[PDB]
């Protein structure tokens, strides 16, 4: 960090859902989608350095395997969050991950490292960002399962309205910037896909610390500009990981803050690979070329589905390599 | 670090095998060895902050669970981590463990910290103690499974002897000082016990580099002067982990080098809970009093011993807090 003597300006680096170590669509057509994902960190990286930014904050499922990742994927991430240090302080809220040693490794490594804060609790972190802006982060992770285990949903939803309360509390006795950063879903989200086989936690948008200067968000597959005061937005991943996600935006977004002024920020496009599901009543020759033709010069991957019954189907994922599914 | 102008000493504190996170007779009576691990790891935190060491050695086996070590292993692992890197700049050769994220957890720890270094392959590295001596560390770890898998007891023993003498070329070319760092069992160790189920190496220790200024071995439980030029030791665990090391000596070891001169040493003992056992032919009343009246004022753990059948003993275990085994 530069000792540079504390501005008014704050500029953020946004990114989350990395989803390292992520190979789609296994059981039909495994597609390990690790080159383009790197090819979308190494774009936000390079941006990153370009606009020479403050702070950088990352908000969770930066990796795919909750439970045990591989090695590859622990590798990348070890890597990219190297990169990431040598241009601005890093911090990272992390996402609902099983091992229970994440919170010592994180805890260690922040002790060690002035360039890097591991938030796992509800108890605010005051940082330095690169040009000495002091910076306190309000940090609101995923509670627990247990805690969610006690089945009744009245407390469950008291217990984490008086954590936010707490944050608003807290952030009132801010420096020069407050952040929020949180690991949750926002109730009615417009056109929310669901539970990926999984409980999750709603929370309203207006119990966001209104009072904050900016509320980075993590947990949501899509770009989303949750509302403008405070300014919440979730990044979204930095690929469509699978069929649903046809119409999402992807990349991470640069925020700069100035005190008593508004916040701008700009996307940054990952420019990810594109999605295709292809609808077809019956699956005949006339429909068979119009599937062959689509993927000679479509660049993404595609999806067939259709309905009634066509006979044995001609090899036609042996034959295309870019059709990965199906159903 | 103070960079100290044509400094020709390095302090020098050297522990190892510290087993932490064991749990002694779990068949008999477990005794949780935490207390007394933590005990004596404070003793040896104290000493080296007294004679302010200039650089830490670790040499591995420092969780006793190679596989799952509790969160409380791990905890206090890197609490103790942290303690010793305020007091001087820390190197660790691991012992054999066995999930492969260590390596990258250590390469990303030794990336982002001057204070603490991860040696976890034959590949030399050159670290600053804490008044600016530049120090070429020559590790040798415990290889793997795999090259120990080839099954031929000759090029096994060559690809060990062709790393020792890769290593003693690259500690000529050493700055101030070079260590040698190897976690093995030394050939012909007087009186070894044996192997505790697991396959092990074996290396002479004439073929130790003669040119480095000290030898740091770990995986043995006894503090052992293996030799004298190079000067070669190790220093044994902090507790007696098992009945077999009631004899042995327990704790760290001070090496102070100076360039030009012989390097002297001083055993920095543990002052561990003693270990006894006791051997009876027949379990009669005269020796039932006599395993009563010994536990009675032994400060330690005893283990009783006895092959002729005696009937049904009485609760001797549910009377003698400290009796922890009777086979
Ligand atoms: C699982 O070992 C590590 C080590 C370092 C960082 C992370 C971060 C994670 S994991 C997840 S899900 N979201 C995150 O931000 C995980
Ligand atoms: C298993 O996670 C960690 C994390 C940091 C250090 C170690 C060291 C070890 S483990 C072993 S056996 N010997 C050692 O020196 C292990």
């Amino acid at each position: 960090h530069h000792h540079v003597i504390n501005l008014k300006e704050l500029k953020i680096l946004h990114t989350s859902d990395w989803h390292l170590g992520v190979t789609s669509w296994t059981s039909s057509r495994p597609v390990d989608r690790r080159e383009e994902l790197k090819k979308a960190l190494d774009k936000v990286v390079e941006e990153a350095e370009k606009r020479e930014v403050d702070l950088i904050l990352l908000t969770g499922d930066l990796l795919h395997s909750r439970n045990n990742p591989s090695v590859v994927a622990l590798h990348d991430l070890l890597d990219y969050l190297k990169r990431m240090m040598r241009t601005a302080p890093v911090v990272v809220l992390p996402g609902n991950h099983d091992w229970k040693g994440l919170k010592l490794f994180g805890n260690f490594v922040t002790s060690i490292s002035s360039d890097i804060t591991f938030v796992m609790s509800f108890e605010p972190v005051d940082v330095e960002a690169k040009r000495g802006q002091k910076v306190r982060i309000l940090p609101f992770p995923y509670p627990d399962e247990s805690e969610a285990l006690r089945k009744n949903e009245g407390d469950f939803r008291f217990f984490l309205e008086s954590r936010l309360n707490k944050l608003y509390e807290e952030a009132l006795k801010k420096e020069d910037f407050a952040i929020f950063m949180g690991h949750f879903t926002v109730e009615g989200l417009a056109g929310y896909a669901g539970i990926e086989q999984g409980r999750e936690i709603i929370i309203n948008r207006a119990l966001i610390p209104s009072v904050v200067d900016y509320a980075a968000l993590g947990h949501i597959h899509s770009f989303r500009e949750i509302q403008k005061q405070p300014l919440t937005i979730y990044p979204g991943s930095l690929i469509r990981i699978d069929f649903g996600e046809e119409a999402d935006e992807k990349g991470a977004v640069f925020v700069e803050l100035k005190r008593g002024e508004p916040p701008r920020y700009e996307r940054i496009d990952a420019s990810p690979l594109p999605l295709k599901t292809l609808y077809y009543k019956k699956i005949d020759t006339s429909a068979l070329k119009s599937i062959r033709d689509f993927c000679r010069n479509f660049p993404g991957y595609v999806r067939v589905v259709y309905e009634e019954d066509s006979g044995i189907l001609p090899d036609l994922m042996g034959e295309i390599d870019n059709l990965v599914k199906i159903e």
